[PDB]
C-alpha cells in the first residue's frame, strides 16, 4: 500500500519543509504535500519531530562495519557494507577498490555485477581508486601494484562501464587517450594521488576529468608559484571535489574555504574503512596492516589510510565545525554527489517521481531510520 | 585657476563615465559632470580619449628610478622615487625601509618627516618591513638584524605615528601587547615574513593586524592539515592582502583565486626595487648584486631577486592575465589600498572634495600624464 512519513522537518534539496508529509508508493516518492492534504485513509509513520532528507550518497568507501572490499572481493562484502551504511544514514555508495592486481580488478567487476543484478540504487557502481597513480603520492597504496594505465585493462573497464561509476588516476604520466575512452564510456574520471602541476591537471580536465578525489590529500598543494592540483580544482568550475571531514584528514578552516570557492561542487565522502561502525585495533589493506589510533586510521609510519568517518558524522562536523548551514550540508552529502555521478534524476532529492531513498535523523544527529526503495527500516 | 580634464573615459571608483569631465580647483576635485555642463569660458585639457582614474597608491616600495631607500635614507631619495613613480601612474606610496638597525630606522623616520613636511599626499607614510620578522622566512633580510620587538623601539615607533603608516612583523614569537600598542597609535600592522600557524595568524588579527604583506611570499602556506598564514588570510574578512602581480612572484591563477576569495581586500603592490622605471642591468643591494634581465630581477644563479614591477603594469597584468575587469583592477590599485591605510577620505576616488591625484593612461596602458595635488604634468 501507499504510506506517508509525517511529523518531521523535511529537507527536499530545494526547501526546508514544516508541517508537510512525504507519500511513498512502491519504490518511489509519490508527493510532498502539506499534512492537511493527506488522505484520511492513508497509513502514517510518525517521525516524532525528526529530520527527513534523501539518503546519503558515499562516493568513496573502501570498507566498513568490520569488512574491507579489497580483502573479500564479493557481493556478500558489498552487501555487509550496505547494511552498516544504513546505521549511519548512508543509502547509496560506490564500493571502492584501491590499487591492486588485474585479477582483483576483474573479481570486483564481477562482484559489482553480481550485487547490482540483485539490488538497485544501493551500490551505484565500482570506484576504482588506482592503480594508475603516481608513486610519490601513494599514501597507503601499494608500491607493488601502482602502474601506468595500459590499453588492455582500460578497454576491459570501458567494456564494463555498466558496473563502473568512477576511476581515480594520476594523469601527469599516463596516456590522455585513456581518460577520453573512460569518459566516452560514461565512467567518471577523477584526479587523485597525483604529482601534477596546475598545468597538467588543467590539461586533464580538458581531457574529461570532472572529479577530484579527497581534496588536499595525496595531491600537490597550492603554493605561490605553483597552484598545483589544489589550485587547478579551485580554478576550474566544472570539477567536483570530494573532501573528508573527520577532523583528521583536513583542517576544518580549509573545508570552509573550499566550500566558499567550490559551493555546489564540494562533496562529502567518508573514504571509510573497516573500523567505521566497528570496534577494531587494525585492518588489512592489500597486504598492509592499517591501525586504528584515537579515531584515525594509520599505517606504521603515521600515513593516514582512509578513515572511520560515517556520512551522518560528516554532515554534523560540517554543520558544527565547518560553519555550513544544515540544508547545505545535506546537499553536499546527497544532491551534489548525485549530480557528480549523473544519478540526480533519480536520487538526491525529495520529490515526486524519484526513488524513495531517505534518511531520518534527530537533532543530535542520530539516524533513527532509513527508506530504501520505498522500504522503511528502523535503526 | 580652474580647469577641466576632458574627452576621456573616467573611472571614478564607483562608475565608468563616458562624455564627462572632471573639474580641478587648486588641489581638489571640484566636480565630475557632463561635458555639456562646463562653464563655456573654462580651461579644458583635452585628454584625447585616454582613461582617467585616481592615481595609483603603492603600499610597498623599497626603491625605484635607480635608488634604493635603504641605501640613501634621505628625503632626497623619497623624492627620486616619487618622480619615477609618476612615470608609471603611481602618485602616492609608502617609502619602505627593510629590516635594519635602530639608527637607520631613526633616519628613516626623519627622512619621511622632512619630505612630508614639504609635500603632502605623495609619501603617505613610512612602511617598516621588519626588523621583527622570523629568521626562518627571512628572504633577503639580514640575519644579523632580524630580532624580537622591544619596548624601546616600539615606544619610539608609536611616538612617531604621524609619519609611519605601516609596520610588517612576524607575530608568532613577539609580544601581542606590541601589536596593540602600534594599532592604538594609528599604525597599520601587517603580518609578513612569518612562520605562523593558522592559530597564531588568527591570534594576530585579534590583537589588531589588518594587513598581510605580499601574499604567498615569505609566509606559511595552506596545506591540508595546516591552513597557515595564507589560510588565515583567506578565513578572515577584515584582513587586506597585498599581492605582486608581475607574473614571477605569484602565479596568475593564484591571484585570480585570491581575488575571488578576498575581493575588496586584495591590494596591488609593486614591492619594487631600484630598476623599476630606470635603465639598469644590475644593482648591488646590502651586499648581493642582482641583475635586471628583460624586466626580471635575478641573482647570478637565475633565482628571483626582487621586483621591478610598476603599478600601471600591475593593473595591466591583472586585467590581462588574471582576468579581472579594468574598473575592478583600477580599484585594486587605488581605492582598496586607500581604504587599507585609512586615507579613503581624501584619496583613491574621483569625487567632489577629494584630493586631485589622478593618472591618465591610454588603451595600451601607457601612462600619458598625472595630476598631483591639482598639478597636471605630462609624461
Ligand atoms: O597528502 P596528505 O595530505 O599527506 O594525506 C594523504 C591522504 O590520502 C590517503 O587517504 C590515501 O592513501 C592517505 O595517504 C592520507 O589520508
Ligand atoms: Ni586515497
Ligand atoms: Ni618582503
Amino acid at each position: 500500500a501507499m504510506y506517508a512519513l509525517t511529523n518531521c522537518k523535511i529537507y527536499t534539496g530545494n526547501d526546508v519543509l514544516v508541517k508537510h508529509a512525504v507519500i511513498i508508493n512502491g519504490d518511489k516518492i509519490e508527493a510532498v504535500c502539506p499534512i492537511e492534504s493527506l488522505p484520511s485513509e492513508m497509513n502514517v509513520v510518525d517521525l516524532n519531530g525528526a529530520n527527513l532528507s534523501p539518503g546519503f550518497i558515499d562516493l568513496q568507501l573502501n570498507g566498513c562495519g568490520g569488512v574491507m572490499f579489497n580483502d573479500e572481493i564479493t557481493a556478500e562484502t558489498i552487501d555487509t557494507m550496505h547494511k552498516a551504511n544504513l546505521k549511519s544514514g548512508c543509502t547509496s555508495f560506490l564500493p571502492t577498490l584501491i590499487t591492486s592486481s588485474d585479477e582483483n580488478m576483474r573479481q570486483a567487476i564481477a562482484a559489482a555485477r553480481e550485487y547490482q543484478a540483485k539490488y538497485p540504487n544501493q551500490s551505484l557502481g565500482l570506484h576504482l581508486e588506482g592503480p594508475y597513480l603516481n608513486v610519490m603520492k601513494k599514501g597507503i597504496h601499494s608500491v607493488d601494484f601502482i602502474r601506468p594505465s595500459d590499453d588492455t585493462m582500460i578497454d576491459t573497464i570501458c567494456a564494463n562501464s555498466d558496473v563502473i561509476a568512477k576511476v581515480t588516476l594520476a594523469p601527469e604520466n599516463n596516456k590522455p587517450e585513456h581518460i577520453e575512452k573512460l569518459v566516452k564510456a560514461g565512467i567518471v574520471v577523477s584526479i587523485g594521488h597525483t604529482n601534477a602541476t596546475y598545468s597538467e591537471a588543467r590539461k586533464s580536465f580538458e581531457s574529461g576529468i570532472t572529479f577530484a578525489t579527497h581534496l588536499f590529500n595525496a595531491m600537490t598543494p597550492m603554493v605561490g608559484r605553483e597552484p598545483g592540483v589544489v589550485g587547478a580544482i579551485y580554478d576550474t568550475p566544472e570539477v567536483y571535489a570530494g573532501i573528508i571531514a573527520d577532523g583528521f584528514h583536513v583542517d576544518y578552516a580549509n573545508i570552509r574555504i573550499a566550500h566558499k570557492i567550490k559551493g555546489e561542487k564540494l562533496v562529502l565522502v567518508t573514504d571509510a574503512t573497516a573500523p567505521a561502525g566497528a570496534e577494531m585495533d587494525y585492518f588489512i589493506f592489500v597486504g598492509k596492516k592499517v591501525y586504528y589510533r584515537d579515531g584515525k586510521c594509520v599505517d606504521e609510519n603515521g600515513t593516514l589510510g582512509g578513515s572511520a568517518l560515517t556520512m551522518i558524522e560528516a554532515v554534523q562536523n560540517t554543520v558544527e565545525h565547518v560553519g555550513i548551514a544544515l540544508d547545505e550540508a545535506l546537499r553536499m552529502a546527497t544532491l551534489y554527489p548525485a549530480k557528480a555521478i549523473g544519478v540526480d534524476e533519480k536520487l538526491g532529492r525529495i520529490k515526486k517521481g524519484m526513488i524513495a531513498n531517505l534518511t531520518v535523523f534527530d537533532r543530535d544527529f542520530n539516524v533513527k531510520a532509513t527508506v530504501v526503495n520505498g522500504q522503511y527500516e528502523q535503526n
